[PDB]
């Protein structure tokens, strides 16, 4: 739905006038070619119509899109659930439409199906692989796309490459802490870093990436975070000897199943299963 | 700093091209004299900029405003606090800069600053009231904006009102479920309903107004949101006449301060502690 349509709902649902919202920025005419899909407007006076609506950019965007999140952003949820399931038809499926390579947006997540399907299939995606680590490592204003990218592609990477990611993004992903969804998938990420390198058996840099994801700033309504947070410091003291780390792990565990979060305590009760498995020091005694 | 300035900044960071951006969209001299604020550009070819810079519009604000939340959700949570703590002096400093009243935005704030000094000074601001009624009683796409609002203004209105605004809003608060930090903020508003209720003694359109917040589709990462639902749930069971639900209030309280929620474990503790000393008969043996 073009943006014009959109302004004039969110109007009409409002009951505001075109006066109220075009105030002395845009006349009846300029403002209804718009809603008709026949000029555009320039950017300054989008942000006023939305402003004077009441409404912000990212709604109004959400709205336009049909209730529904940006393409690239979808895609990269399908991409990972797909690489989680062993699903090749899915990956080889997404990459036919990214094919195209129009732009850096379709190269980025072309490389990363590529890279992703030559993991499944034991083959060589040494070209793709290259595209990811440089466009990662020249990001000085590191933003949700990287995020998303990193948190999918991360284990592609060998543990130095990593470690310079996590070392060089700390500072601006502290700057957006008070942003909304984005202060709390940076976190989500680190864990995602800890848990590859306690994985990894590479429990040196897991220690670091912990005390860096503590010494983030992060709001007490922030819970979920939070108790990752808390898990795997404890998880860490495990593996580190500590039979009473374990009580604090399976209270955690017994709390997300308490308020019915029952799919992630059933994923963090077979992680510490997995874990005890691996490492079976943990429980002795 | 102005969109031509954020965008330049945005493109260096990442290490980007002109070309790579403005594609075949937009030419040099164009994007040129935008960075040097000369001329702004068509909403079409900023999204355009945004979508090659791999950067979603929400951040992208969130830079040209210097790292801040617009001013008026900021002036908003200021009102909440000054109004909390009997802050007249704030609230009275706030009214002089809206005082100006130059559009809707700063009429709706303007009642609502008048209404909750009419609160704290006992006299009457009948005409911001009204203001604020009508603005809420004629939304049918509700957003954000009144979503802060109503849990600012909630308490001045009549339960016939609350209850009206909670019954009209429960369809289009679903379809933004999906949204980052707004789906979340309808559910936290609801337990404000659900707090003011039982507080008013209201327990009928308390445990109508839970059942629906339960019936809200919350994803099991949503740890705050659906601890406050379990919570409130157990506290109205309590006020129905069992102590068994007094259990798990507190393991509920000792999970916030185990994750280090301190501030909000200590909330949750004074509120339950007003809360058996206004209806003894909940703990009764």
């Amino acid at each position: 739905m073009n943006f014009g349509q959109a302004i004039d709902h969110l109007r009409r649902q409002k009951h505001f006038s075109v006066k109220q919202i075009c105030g002395n920025y845009l006349s009846r005419q300029t403002y209804y070619r718009f809603v008709n899909n026949e000029v555009d407007i320039s950017s300054t006076k989008l942000f006023y119509l939305l402003n004077h609506l009441n409404v912000n950019v990212d709604e109004f965007l959400f709205i336009c899109n049909n209730f529904q999140l940006e393409k690239e952003f979808t895609d990269m949820e399908k991409i990972k659930i797909y690489f989680e399931k062993n699903n090749i038809v899915g990956l080889q499926n997404l990459l036919t439409s990214y094919s195209s390579q129009i732009n850096v947006k379709e190269k980025i997540i072309y490389a990363l199906i590529s890279s992703l399907l030559g993991r499944l299939t034991n083959t060589s995606s040494c070209t793709e692989e290259k595209i990811l680590r440089d466009y990662l490592i020249n990001i000085e204003t590191w933003t949700h796309y990287e995020t998303v990218l990193f948190n999918n592609a991360m284990f592609i990477f060998d543990s130095e490459f990593i470690e310079l990611i996590f070392r060089k993004i700390n500072l601006n992903l502290e700057k957006y802490s008070t942003l909304r969804y984005y202060g709390n998938e940076s976190i989500r990420m680190f864990i995602n870093m800890i848990i590859l390198y306690i994985d990894r058996q590479d429990i040196r840099r897991a220690k670091e990436a912990l005390q860096i994801a503590k010494n983030f700033k992060i709001n007490d309504d922030c819970m979920y975070e939070k108790s990752c947070i808390v898990f795997f410091n404890e998880v860490l003291n495990l593996l580190n000897g500590e039979i009473s780390s374990l009580k604090i792990c399976k209270s955690i565990i017994k709390y997300f199943n308490l308020i019915g979060s029952l799919s992630i305590a059933a994923m963090f009760e077979s992680y510490l299963d997995t874990l005890i498995k691996n490492n079976p020091h943990i429980t002795f005694n």
